[PDB]
């Protein structure tokens, strides 16, 4: 129904209108890519695009949509980042032909109904403190999945617990999509991209970069063993100025309810003042590659 | 390479990635697919769904049969007849059967699943506080599976069917979801699997709950409270009949306007036996 210009970044704020179009462009052949985001894009969120980009023959769609239910109480909500000035025209610069920019009413006409309730791994790490934050997460994907239908869903690998929980979302409700992670894009010290980044000072910026140095350090030290590696990461921590760690884990690739055998995750999370940063990498234990 | 499919003949697949498999294909050759979810052990409320689904143009019908444990209340003594089923679906022209195993659902337990809003809590979730979150996930999973273009639920289980289309606008699914008839026996029973547990003077007693709703029904030009107080009269007219709500809601089950259309349902227990049945209203 509605229009679209190919070669054009074409915005559509109407879930109907992107269904369509969505639609008549599956049908003629080509692929839909969609990198789901909440807006105030940064390289980060560009190396999404560029991989959905390279598909052949695709056209992709990147949602932006500050997902009131994914935040708890509190000014969190009023406090994300607004820019959508700046993200269209980055999206125009990347050659994305659709940006869906829906409204909460149009998400949520009937507030919260019918909504997707993850399996246990929602209520541990960054679940801890935010009980209700993946079920958010969930529903709205759940949601914008169905919207745009695309063959291939686009998440950041940083962001590596709520990837996890899409797979499983996708695995549990039989959904027909491809899920791709995509590895983390960093500063030039090591500091893993972020639109909270911004909340960091002078000082804090300088010391954010252990997390990262954290990671890695223990990344190596991984070929002695578990330990070895954890203490590692500790010690650039402990080093670190006024950072305070929330916690330090190594997991399984799945996060689930499996041993860590070989293969895993490290995570971090710390706080820097009242800016809460996160980061996670992968582990091989006894291993030197 | 997608699964064979024999046109014309029931083709039966119990894999989830080959009924999707052959969905797809099929719905690519111009074929609109029908999906008429159930549990098994076929009767001719059922075949009214299959039935409904078959006179679309262009049709191709999916009957899923899946006893699906996450429904039941905390499964074993659910009736199961494979062949004769098979054998209804084959005689109504039928051309799939997709019937997986519990395992091959839930490959990985109950992980993800489908959160209700609150109508789930109310009537019958009453007795079954977690019965409707075990519908709504299995039915999104079967639609994701074989991604029809309209599926098929009696009227008889009225809320389970505004359930579902609550399921499908709150998700934005792109399907059509039709509600169908209530099939009764000749004096007004609705046709249900467990009505063959009723002993003689509870089968005689249980015409009483289509009875009070139709009752009910003509009663309404009199008003919300007569087609009430008209339904509970005959219900009251029956012994050994434990009735657990009888409610007069809009078409959606919230409360009921003041007039217009609405929705008057029932549930009892006869013996050990627990019944349901719901009529629409007009109120004036
Ligand atoms: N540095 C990075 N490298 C790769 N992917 C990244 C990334 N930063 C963000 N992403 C991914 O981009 C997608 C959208 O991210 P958002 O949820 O919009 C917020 P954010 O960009 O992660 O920053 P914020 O939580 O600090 O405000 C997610 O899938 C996320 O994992
Ligand atoms: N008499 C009837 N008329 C129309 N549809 C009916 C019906 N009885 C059942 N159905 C529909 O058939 C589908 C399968 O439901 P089931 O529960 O599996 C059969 P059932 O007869 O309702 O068994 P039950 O007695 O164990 O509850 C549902 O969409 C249901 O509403
Ligand atoms: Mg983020
Ligand atoms: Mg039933």
């Amino acid at each position: 129904i509605p229009a679209f210009h190919p070669g054009e970044l074409n915005v559509y704020s109407a879930p109907g209108d992107v269904a369509d179009v969505s639609r008549a462009l599956r049908l003629t052949g080509r692929r839909v890519m969609l990198v789901p985001t909440m807006g105030a894009l940064h390289e980060g969120h560009l190396a999404l695009v560029r991989a959905a980009k390279r598909v052949p023959g695709s056209v992709v769609v990147v949602s932006i949509f500050v997902n009131p239910m994914q935040f708890g109480a509190g000014g969190d909500l009023d406090a994300y980042p607004r820019t959508p000035d700046d993200d269209l025209a980055q999206l125009r610069a990347e050659g994305v032909e659709i940006a869906f920019t829906p409204t909460t009413a149009a998400m949520y006409p009937d507030g919260l109904r019918t909504t997707v309730q993850p399996g246990p791994l929602a209520a541990e790490l960054e679940g801890g403190p935010r009980p209700t934050h993946f079920a958010g997460v969930l529903t709205v994907v759940l949601k914008l999945l169905q919207i745009v239908r695309p063959d291939r869903v686009f998440f950041g690998e940083k962001d590596y617990q709520q990837l996890v929980l899409i797979r499983q979302l996708v695995a549990d409700f039989n959904l027909d999509v491809a899920v791709v992670g995509v590895p983390t894009v960093r500063e030039a010290d090591g500091l893993a991209m972020s639109s909270r980044n911004r909340y960091l000072d002078p000082a804090q910026r300088a010391a954010a970069v252990a997390l990262s140095a954290a990671l890695t350090a223990a990344a190596h030290a991984a070929t002695a063993g578990a330990q070895a590696a954890l203490d590692a990461a500790r010690a650039v921590l402990d080093a670190a100025p006024g950072v305070a760690v929330d916690y330090l884990e190594l997991r399984d690739i799945g996060l689930g309810p499996m041993p860590l055998n070989g293969s895993g995750r490290l995570l971090v999370a710390a706080r820097l003042g009242t800016t809460r940063l996160l980061d996670n990498i992968a582990i091989e234990i006894g291993t030197f590659a």
